[PDB]
């Protein structure tokens, strides 16, 4: 029972790897070459030594092919990506190559070497961007609002196309924002909790955010990776929206974070235009009805609980510096 997880050093890769290991999977994690060790998330989950690392890059089709061949995975989870919207306008090509073509690279590796391996594409609610429905489900028309959303949209559709064109068991998980103590510092939730922690510990004096009016459906990565796995356990591949069904403004989330340490965010929050987006996704609100009905998946961790554990995690990290 082998699984190839790209983006294994990322937030989801860590939680998914952990989940896969508990299920007896030999977990192969595709790791891009970095100048320094980037496996802290895997160590945080205590599974860094339980993964068979595959040296490769999503932009290098050959290395992706090689990793698939070496892993002989029954399941492939494509979590590798330039996953930050905030960087997609600066590097729209790498975003498209990695998040879009990278999917094709994996699908091709699968199609040409082991068409039976099940594939999971890490699609995103960002694809709904300018939401065409108050609550977005699998049938809500997509409307990407960033090179990231567009690249992912490509990733989503190419996955669907390979499923439909070759009968590949390829599924696109349209996951809405999910955070955790492993959430990248680039994302608003981790940025906030990290700031709250440093502010609380007197190592920081302010928190600079952009659009605090943006509404996000935030879930726990730990819960979401379960949906990914469940998706690949289905006999027939399909796409599913995975979300909490609850959307919150960055402001309130920010308030939740500071309040958790007895602070008033208003005392440190500073709106900085440098963090505004060229084309904003004002609100995301997912409808995971299909996932609950078919996968039996449902979110367990609420935003409050999520922010709490993140703040706690960052308080521990900051206090250890
Ligand atoms: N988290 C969310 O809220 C949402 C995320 N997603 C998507 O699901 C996936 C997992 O998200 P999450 O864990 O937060 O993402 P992260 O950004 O935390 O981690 C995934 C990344 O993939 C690796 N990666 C990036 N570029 C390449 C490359 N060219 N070749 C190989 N590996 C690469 C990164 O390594 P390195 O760090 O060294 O670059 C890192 O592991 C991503 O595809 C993301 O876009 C979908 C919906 C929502
Ligand atoms: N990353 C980030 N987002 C911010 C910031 N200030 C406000 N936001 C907004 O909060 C939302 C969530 O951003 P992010 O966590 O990056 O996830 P996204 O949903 O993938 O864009 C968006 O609408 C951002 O524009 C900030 O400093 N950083």
């Amino acid at each position: 029972r082998s699984a190839l997880v790209t983006g294994i050093t990322g937030q989801d890769g860590a939680y998914l790897a952990k989940l896969l290991l508990e299920k007896g999977y030999r977990v192969h994690g595709l790791v891009a070459r970095r100048s320094s060790d980037t496996r802290w998330r895997l160590r945080e989950l205590g599974i860094e030594g339980d993964i068979q690392y595959e040296d490769g890059d999503m932009a290098d089709a050959c290395s992706v092919q090689r990793a698939v061949i070496k892993a002989q995975p029954q399941e492939v989870y494509n979590l590798a990506a330039q996953s930050f919207v905030g960087a997609s306008w600066n590097q729209p090509v790498t975003t498209g190559v990695v998040d879009g073509l990278g999917v094709t690279h994996l699908l091709e590796a699968i199609r040409q070497f082991s068409p039976e391996t099940r594939f999971y594409q890490a699609s995103t609610s960002e694809m709904f961007g300018l939401i065409q429905a108050e609550r977005q489900d699998e049938n809500t028309p997509f409307y990407p609002r960033s090179p990231y959303g567009v690249a992912k949209l490509y990733g989503h559709w190419i996955t669907v196309n390979y499923r439909e064109s070759f009968g590949l068991h390829a599924s696109s998980g349209i996951l809405f924002n999910h955070e955790s103590p492993l959430r990248g510092i680039e994302f608003v939730t981790r940025k906030v909790t990290d700031a709250v922690a440093r502010i609380k510990l007197g190592k920081q004096q302010e928190l600079r955010l952009g659009n605090v009016d943006a509404k996000r459906d935030w879930g726990f990565a730990g819960d979401y990776v379960e949906a990914m796995w469940l998706m690949l356990q289905q006999d027939k591949a399909d796409d599913y929206v995975v979300a909490t069904g609850v959307t919150t403004t960055v402001r309130d989330m920010c308030q939740i974070a500071f309040e958790h340490v007895g602070l008033d965010y208003r005392d440190f929050l500073k709106i900085d235009p440098a963090f505004f987006r060229p084309a904003e996704v004002d609100v995301l609100l997912g409808n995971p009805a299909k996932a609950q009905r078919v996968l039996g998946w449902k979110p367990r961790t609420s935003l409050d609980e999520l922010i709490r554990m993140m703040v706690e995690a960052d308080l521990r990290r900051v206090s250890r510096e």
